C-alpha cells in the first residue's frame, strides 16, 4: 500500500476494506493482528490466541490503528502460518469491466 | 442480487459497493441511473444526459434508492449501450485467499 489510502470499512466483521490508487485490499482482521502480535512477541501460538477473531465488530479507531500498523510490518503479506493476510483486486479490473479508463 | 443485501458505500464517487451472501458488486452509478432512466423514458440519449455522472458524491438515501430500483430493472446487467452495469467478485474468492471456508 501507498501512504495515501482510504479505509472503506469492515465487511462481514472479518475483512477491512482499504484502497490506494492501485488496489482495493480486503485485509483479514485476525491474520493482520496475529502478524502484528507475532512480530512483537515472536510466539505464533500466543500471537494467535490474543488476536481479534473473525466475527468481532471493530471500531473505526481500532480499524485505523490496524491499517496504520499493517503498512509498517516487516511482513505485511502472510501471517506466521503462511496464509495471505489479504485479498487484492486491481482497481483497473473494476473500471475496465464497466468500460472506464483507469 | 438476493433480496437481503448490505450497502457498503461509494468508492471513488463512481461505484456503489453492495453485497449479498454470494457476491460483492461494484455498481457504476452513471450506468445504473442511465438504465433506470432508459427503461422509463425509452430514449438512450435523454437517459444518459440526465443521469448522475461519475465523480458526484451521492447521499446515503440516493444510494439506497438506486440499489432498490436496480433489483427491479428489466435489465440490471447492461446499460442501453451494452456496457456492464457492475463488476462482481464472488465472496468465496476473497475468503479462500486468506484460507477461510465460504
Ligand atoms: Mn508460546
Ligand atoms: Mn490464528
Ligand atoms: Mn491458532
Ligand atoms: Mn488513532
Ligand atoms: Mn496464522
Ligand atoms: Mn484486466
Ligand atoms: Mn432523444
Ligand atoms: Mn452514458
Ligand atoms: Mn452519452
Ligand atoms: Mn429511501
Ligand atoms: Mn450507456
Ligand atoms: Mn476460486
Amino acid at each position: 500500500m501507498k501512504p495515501t489510502y482510504e479505509i472503506l470499512g469492515q465487511m462481514d466483521e472479518t475483512f477491512i476494506l482499504v484502497k490506494d490508487s492501485e488496489y482495493l485490499y480486503f485485509v483479514d482482521q485476525h491474520l493482520l493482528e496475529e502478524r502484528i502480535n507475532y512480530e512483537k512477541l515472536k510466539d505464533e501460538n500466543l500471537a494467535c490466541r490474543i488476536s481479534v477473531k473473525a466475527g468481532q465488530k471493530l471500531s473505526e479507531e481500532k480499524i485505523r490503528e490496524l491499517i496504520k500498523t499493517w503498512r509498517n510490518l516487516e511482513n505485511p503479506h502472510v501471517c506466521p502460518h503462511g496464509r495471505p493476510i489479504y485479498y487484492k483486486i486491481p482497481l483497473r479490473e473494476i473500471y475496465e469491466k464497466v468500460g472506464r479508463n483507469y
